[PDB]
């Protein structure tokens, strides 16, 4: 109905519509990226996989093939019935490697879901979201000469999240994260 | 200082700023608008007033006294440490004299704080909002091309709700409601 039409006006008035596919080359070696680069699962376990300087090797975490270093973006990710995900963005000069939290101050901007239920935003400390209707699929939003960066729910426009304003440092890289084993693949909507 | 920062340099990149004076023709009987036209008060019990057509006779309303039909706005209103108000923004055309539920369907896009600490935005149903610092002074944006009202906590950045994206009717006007007889008025910042 209306608040989808209102909701596909304002994305396409004012947001570059980003083209999303997964970089394997990026991914943690317990996750599984599709060939079409397009869908995330989890491995049993860590794969045999090179540790090139690229790779996260901590976190549970994959990128995109681009980055955003201006102007206003969006994806949106079918998140479906999955139990536990995170997605947003983060800088080129995140720690991949070491230990560090994931929160604005260490150059990430996520949010998501644990246990089927607990949306959060990973904001220092993490804050717990309301959220009335779980999305099937979020809507990413970026505007980097704003430091804005914004969750909706992309099938009836609902907001979920709209981090404080901030100021970026260098690239903007999409990133998704997911820590269980479960049927729902995340899968990226294509532009 | 940062987010104070970031939240300043957005307001600037992307919203005009509103210089909005009450207008007391509009006034709901019970509500008492200062001399200077910023600050709101609530009677004992409803004086003696003109039932002109602007004026709302049954909700606890009174409106700005210019009305934006395109572009971006924001004000900011000092809420301090009241117990109850609401803000946002309505349609020209809703209904004045008759009851009717303050929602984005009947032309009213507000949020607000009853009993303290119950914050809520009046979608329909209510959103429950969690609000993390009670904020003092709140920034009301709309864009209404794009038929975007979201509400900010002026003095950190923080984010507080976003209605979903909708489509105008008319001109809209700033709205303020207050339904209790308490010592802190709502008062407008200037621009
Ligand atoms: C691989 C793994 C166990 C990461 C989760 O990080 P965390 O426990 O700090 O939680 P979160 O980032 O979800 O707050």
């Amino acid at each position: 109905g209306e608040k989808s039409q209102a909701y596909a006006e304002w994305k396409k008035a004012l947001f570059q519509p980003a083209d999303v596919i997964l970089d394997p080359n990026t991914a943690n070696p317990i996750l599984l990226v599709s060939d079409d680069q397009r869908s995330l699962q989890r491995a049993d376990e860590r794969q045999n996989l090179p540790d090139n300087p690229e790779r996260f090797d901590w976190h549970y975490c994959v990128l995109g093939c681009k980055s955003f270093t201006s102007g206003r973006h969006y994806w949106e990710v079918e998140v479906g019935d999955r139990k536990e995900w995170h997605i947003g963005v983060c800088q080129e000069n995140v720690e991949r490697k070491c230990w560090v939290k994931m929160t604005p101050e260490n150059g990430f901007w996520t949010v998501g879901l644990t246990d089927g239920s607990k949306y959060r935003a990973l904001s220092d400390p993490r804050t717990k979201l309301t959220v009335a209707n779980p999305p099937q699929r979020v809507g990413v939003f970026l505007d980097y000469e704003t430091g804005e960066v914004s969750f909706y729910n992309a099938m009836d426009g609902s907001h979920i999240y709209t981090f404080p304003h901030t100021f970026f440092s260098g690239p903007l890289w999409p990133v998704f994260r997911i820590l269980t084993l479960e049927p729902t693949a995340l899968t990226i909507c294509p532009a």
